[PDB]
């Protein structure tokens, strides 16, 4: 939908970011050119972001703007969502108002099945799919701390990180390591004076260009204007 | 809905059961001759069978065939779901048949509130709902419990327990005291040998009388027929 997934042998793939962006559970698809290589090099900035400070993640190393070469994974079929601020879906399950801040960070739990339109689960819907309790525990320790790292990170760079989307797999050893992207396409991102979004809702609720709201948060992290 | 409560003083109130059924979200209605006498009796039978068990719950006495003494409690805002047999809304949330028998029970969380159609939420919507961990634990503890107590009771009668709702309260010293109604209304009953529903879904599906399904439940739970 977002991405291609090349094999390359049993240790590693190809993760390519294409331009194509869907929201509303699919329904609604448009293509913008630059975006791929957008969320793959932001995907690049926090993934090594995240490495220094002690997150396994699948990240590997580049192959030429789009792609990435990433670790093989057997994949948890779950969306890992941590929301900071109230947002999106959330507005519906708690009588809060967008942009409410939360006392602190909620984990939730989503099921990847396109059958069921990704319902949300909890640890024991977990347990009758499979994963262990203590699995459990852990992937939200990891996004836990995660989201304390990234909060941090943009805080600085005038970004408020509202909420965001993490996918997990389990490497050989049968360590628990983020896996996916991380972009504006899986994060909601506030300006911190403005509370404009400069992330995928922009596309979603056609908030005005995408490709600037992206360029924008890519200028504030890199401090450099894009290539392209 | 289909009680009332009626103020007795600060320890105690009056639980009325009302002849009135909905479904759906309160989009179906019916009265059923008959329905308020078998939840409010059958609901006195498990709470005191769950008494014996060292289960705390509101129950205080009889007011005359429909209406309860229960203990007034600081109500939690939730719905607790503890689901053995796959049945009704959990289909759409695990892609595994009506009448699958669960590995093991599963606790839902969902919280009371009519505007967002009881949303499900999980341990950290309940924490910035005010409701503690410590909290969350024992209340899915004591479901558990008495999950176990009935499904053992109703197994003996030929009767599958599928699922059932809890609800919750504290009373003056901070205990978790469980509240509300059990019947046929709020738990799922399947019939061992025919796998037949001897509960709400015959009105809920249209699928016989409800009355005559709910008359069999209180048949062989308790030897007699109803004296209404
Ligand atoms: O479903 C709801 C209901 C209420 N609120 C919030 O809580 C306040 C409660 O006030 P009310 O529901 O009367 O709405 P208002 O009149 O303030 O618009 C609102 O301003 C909202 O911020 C919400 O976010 N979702
Ligand atoms: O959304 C779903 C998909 C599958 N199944 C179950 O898993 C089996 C998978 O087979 P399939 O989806 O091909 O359906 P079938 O052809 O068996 O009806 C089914 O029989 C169902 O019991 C389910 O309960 N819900
Ligand atoms: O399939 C999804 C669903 C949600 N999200 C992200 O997870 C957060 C919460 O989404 P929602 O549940 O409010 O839609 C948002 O950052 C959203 O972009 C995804 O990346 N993929
Ligand atoms: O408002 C509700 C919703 C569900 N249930 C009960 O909880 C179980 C699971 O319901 P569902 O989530 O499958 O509808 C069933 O026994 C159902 O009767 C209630 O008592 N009240």
């Amino acid at each position: 939908k977002a991405k291609k997934m090349i094999p390359i042998d049993d240790d590693k793939l190809i993760m390519e970011f294409k331009d194509d962006a869907t929201a509303f559970d699919g329904t609604k698809k448009a293509r913008f050119k630059g975006k791929g290589w957008l969320n793959a090099q932001l995907s690049v900035i926090f993934f090594k972001l995240l490495e220094e400070h002690g997150i396994k993640t699948h990240f590997i190393g580049v192959a030429g703007g789009n792609r990435l070469i990433v670790e093989k994974l057997d994949m948890y079929p779950l969306e890992v969502v941590v929301r900071n601020v109230v947002a999106g879906s959330l507005k519906k399950r708690l009588p809060l108002p967008e942009g409410y801040e939360l006392p602190e960070p909620i984990v939730e739990l989503y099921y990847k099945n396109d059958e069921l339109h990704d319902p949300m689960i909890n640890y024991y819907h977990a347990k009758v799919l499979g994963i262990s309790l203590d699995e459990i525990k852990k992937i939200e320790e990891i996004a836990l701390k995660v989201n304390e790292i990234l909060k941090d990170y943009l805080a600085k760079k005038g970004i408020i990180l509202v909420d965001f989307k993490l996918e997990f797999g389990k490497d050989k050893n049968g360590d628990i390591v983020l896996a996916d992207e991380i972009s504006p396409d899986t994060c909601r991102f506030w300006d911190a004076k403005t509370k404009r979004s400069l992330d995928k809702d922009v596309f979603r609720f056609d908030k005005g260009d995408l490709i600037e709201a992206y360029k924008e948060i890519y200028e504030r992290i890199t401090g450099e204007k894009p290539e392209f």
